[PDB]
C-alpha cells in the first residue's frame, strides 16, 4: 500500500489515486509576492476552550491526536470560511534533517515539520459527507522551526514511546490545543487537497505566517517513531511528507499586509 518510500512514496500514489494530478493539489509553495492582500477576509476564530482529546494513535503513516467532534467543542470560524468547522483530528508531517520535513513551503523555504488541526463543515453532518464537497474540510496549517522548546508540545512528545508501532493507540485526555498556536494569527488561504491518499480535493487551507518553535529534542523524538507494525523489521518514521505540487488556476490570499 501507499506511503513514502522509493517504491511506493509519492511519485507512485498517481497510480492508485489518479486525482493526484488533478487541479486542486496540495501542498503548494507559497510564493510570497505572489500572493496578494484580500481585505475581504476575515480574522480567523479559533474556539478550542472546551476541546475535548480522547485518543492518539500511530496509522502507520503520521500519529494523530484524535477528538471528540460529536458536539461544536472546538471550533473554527471566521477567515475565508462560511459556517462553523469541527476540529477532528491533528496530526504533524516531519523530516529526517532540521532542513526538511514542512510540506508547504514559503519562497521555497522548508520547515522541520509542521502541524495540520483538521476540521470539517458541520453543514453536512458527519466527516464521511463533508469529504465528498468542495468546501467540506478546513486545514489549519502550522510550522516548526528548531529553537526553543515548545511548553505544550511536551506531553505529546511524553506519550510517543507508547505508541511507537503501526495500529498501537493510547488513552490522551484533557490535552489543550492552544498551547500549539503562535502569537499571531495572520495566514494565507488557497483551496486545496489533503495531501495523504485518498488526495480528496475538500480542503480550504489556512497556513499560518508565523512558526512554532519546537527544541531539537522534541523533534527527535518524533523520528524514533516507526511506520512498520511490532515484530515487523523496523523503519523510521521520518520524511512522511509530500512534495509541493503545481498552483494551476488558483491564487494564494494573505490577510495581512
Ligand atoms: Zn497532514
Amino acid at each position: 500500500h501507499w506511503g513514502y518510500g522509493k517504491h511506493n512514496g509519492p511519485e507512485h500514489w498517481h497510480k492508485d489515486f489518479p486525482i493526484a494530478k488533478g487541479e486542486r493539489q496540495s501542498p503548494v509553495d507559497i510564493d510570497t509576492h505572489t500572493a496578494k492582500y484580500d481585505p475581504s477576509l476575515k480574522p480567523l476564530s479559533v474556539s478550542y476552550d472546551q476541546a475535548t482529546s480522547l485518543r492518539i494513535l500511530n496509522n502507520g503513516h503520521a500519529f494523530n491526536v484524535e477528538f471528540d467532534d460529536s458536539q461544536d467543542k472546538a471550533v473554527l470560524k471566521g477567515g475565508p470560511l462560511d459556517g462553523t468547522y469541527r476540529l477532528i483530528q491533528f496530526h504533524f508531517h516531519w523530516g529526517s534533517l532540521d532542513g526538511q520535513g514542512s510540506e508547504h513551503t514559503v519562497d521555497k523555504k522548508k520547515y522541520a515539520a509542521e502541524l495540520h488541526l483538521v476540521h470539517w463543515n458541520t453543514k453536512y453532518g458527519d466527516f464521511g459527507k463533508a469529504v465528498q464537497q468542495p468546501d467540506g474540510l478546513a486545514v489549519l496549517g502550522i510550522f516548526l522551526k528548531v529553537g526553543s522548546a515548545k511548553p505544550g508540545l511536551q506531553k505529546v512528545v511524553d506519550v510517543l514511546d507508547s505508541i511507537k508501532t503501526k495500529g498501537k493507540s493510547a488513552d490522551f485526555t484533557n490535552f489543550d490545543p492552544r498551547g500549539l498556536l503562535p502569537e499571531s494569527l495572520d495566514y494565507w488561504t488557497y483551496p486545496g487537497s489533503l495531501t495523504t491518499p485518498p488526495l480528496l480535493e475538500c480542503v480550504t487551507w489556512i497556513v499560518l505566517k508565523e512558526p512554532i518553535s519546537v527544541s531539537s529534542e522534541q523533534v527527535l523524538k518524533f523520528r524514533k517513531l516507526n511506520f512498520n507494525g511490532e515484530g515487523e523489521p523496523e523503519e523510521l518514521m521520518v520524511d512522511n511528507w509530500r512534495p509541493a505540487q503545481p498552483l494551476k488556476n488558483r491564487q494564494i490570499k494573505a490577510s495581512f499586509k
